[PDB]
């Protein structure tokens, strides 16, 4: 059996943006463990459906693990130990008694905390979980972790100038999409939604996504799902079927459907809602010195008075520092801010890159160009509610421009010829 005075329970991005605020505050070496069920310490996520899959001058770690994400220092598991946090890694916790403070793993293993941060992220939604017939072949695949990554990478190696389905118009989709597109492989994407990113894009804004994508040699299947698999003797996939009747062969699928915060561990234990862990301003759950971070809240959204889940990396650093934040301004009484988030999401794929920054909620407009032959392309959006612009969207943006519709989706400046001087309008505020 272990004790520690600080306990994070998950080995993310969270957990690891918690740990550099921890020694920022202070932390005294023995008072802090990180257990997470990955082999390695903490990283930036994000670069797995993107760097991480370049076929030469891919990011590998320890390249990416955090904060350099951010513009921060690189903390490999060295800097860990030479400040006194625990790594606890291959480990999972399957067992958290909230009463006792008492963790306990796979192993039997036994961890006690006075201060819990839980930073267990999201699990993947599996084609599996629904019983799609062959959806449990090899080749098919899901990524969320660094070892799926690397399964990912072996199948491109093993099956390059082959067929490659992706299942999902998200964000894994798009970026999978191009990823193995890059890698050599004829792709099709397939989804039901009637256009790519619903949830985000505008019809207008998809369909440049959309030719863009078909322009770079991308076929998409819309209106259908995967209804299931053919497999060969060795129980590789060699086909998907789907819901339309067409059959489309495959040597590697990829799934991006959807994830769900993990919170198993604390169903009754803390009061939930939206989906995550109910918390305030500080992401204390109901549990006093009980924290829920990053993918796993539902918080307060001040600027839209507001609670809100959040599946986001942005927020997974800031909520991090936060509640590390909100920790040790009560050991020593003070006082601290509360978390005032500015939404702020983004995507990169071959070429492009966009920014989202506020609400997308409204009427919206376009402006800039906007053709899918180019160059580069910059074009962006405004969200406009109750006269004032509420959201803004940015692709092919310099910094300046994006600071630029930060700027408004931060202030929410009012109004019409938008259309007319549209960048132009957010730099001028
Ligand atoms: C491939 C990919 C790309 C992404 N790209 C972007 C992007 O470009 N932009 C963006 O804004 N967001 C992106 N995200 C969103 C996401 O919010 C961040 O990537 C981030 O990881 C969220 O961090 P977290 O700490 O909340 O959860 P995670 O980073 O997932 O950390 C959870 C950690 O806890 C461990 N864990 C979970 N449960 C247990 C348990 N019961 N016991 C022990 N350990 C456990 C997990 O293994 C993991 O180590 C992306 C996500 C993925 C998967
Ligand atoms: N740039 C980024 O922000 C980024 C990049 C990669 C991953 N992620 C994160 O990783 C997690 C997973 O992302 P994701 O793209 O898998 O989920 P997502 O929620 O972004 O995408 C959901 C999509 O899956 C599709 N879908 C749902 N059910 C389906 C079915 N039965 N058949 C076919 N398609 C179906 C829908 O069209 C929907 O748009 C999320 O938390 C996400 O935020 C984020
Ligand atoms: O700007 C970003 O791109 C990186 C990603 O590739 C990791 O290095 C990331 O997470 C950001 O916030």
């Amino acid at each position: 059996e272990k004790h520690f005075k600080y306990v994070i329970l998950g080995g993310g991005v969270a957990a690891g943006y918690a740990a550099r605020e921890f020694a920022k505050q202070g932390v005294k070496p023995g008072e802090l463990a990180i257990i997470s069920k990955e082999a390695v310490a903490p990283y930036e996520r994000p670069a797995l459906s993107k760097g991480y899959l370049f076929p030469q001058n891919a990011a590998r770690l320890p390249g990416f693990h955090v904060c350099v994400g951010s513009g921060g220092e690189r903390l490999l598991p060295e800097w860990y130990s030479e400040k006194g946090i625990e790594l606890i890694l291959s480990t999972e916790i399957v067992k958290a008694d909230l009463a006792s403070k008492t963790l306990t793993s796979a192993v039997g293993a036994t961890f006690t905390y006075e201060i819990l941060i839980i930073a267990t992220g999201s699990s993947v939604i599996k084609l599996s979980d629904f019983g799609t017939q062959g959806a449990d072949s090899n080749n098919i695949l899901y990524l969320r972790e660094v070892d799926d990554a690397d399964k990912l990478v072996a199948a491109i190696q093993a099956k390059k100038g082959g067929k490659a389905v992706i299942v999902g118009g998200g964000y894994i989709g798009l970026e999978l999409s191009a990823a193995l597109k890059i890698n050599d492989f004829d792709v099709t994407m397939v989804f039901p939604e009637p256009w790519c990113m619903p949830r985000l894009f505008t019809a207008d804004i998809a369909a440049f996504y959309e030719s863009y994508y078909t322009n770079k040699g991308v076929k998409i299947v819309k209106g259908t799902v995967a209804v299931g698999f053919d497999a060969d003797a060795n129980g590789d996939v060699t086909a998907v079927n789907l819901k339309n009747g067409s059959v489309l062969e495959a040597d590697i699928v990829v799934v991006g459907v959807g994830g769900r915060p993990l919170t198993t561990l604390f169903k009754g234990q803390v009061a939930e809602e939206k989906g995550g862990i109910k918390t305030d301003a500080f992401f204390e759950t109901s549990v006093p010195g009980v924290y829920a971070v990053g993918d796993v809240a539902t918080f307060p959204m001040k600027m839209y008075n507001e609670l809100r889940r959040v599946e986001h990396v942005d927020h997974a650093r800031k909520s991090a520092e936060q509640a590390v934040k909100a920790i040790k301004g009560k050991e020593s009484g003070e006082s601290v801010v509360e978390y005032d988030y500015l939404p702020y999401f983004f995507s990169r794929s071959f070429d492009l890159g966009w920014q989202f920054y506020g609400d997308n909620v409204g009427d919206t407009i376009l402006f800039g160009d906007s053709d899918p032959t180019s160059a580069k392309p910059k074009f962006g959006s405004y969200w406009i509610k109750d006269g004032k612009v509420l959201g803004a969207f940015l692709e092919g943006g310099s910094p300046d421009e994006n600071k630029a519709i930060a700027k408004v989706a931060k202030t929410q400046p009012p109004v019409e010829e938008l259309k007319k001087e549209g960048l132009q309008f957010a730099s001028k505020i």
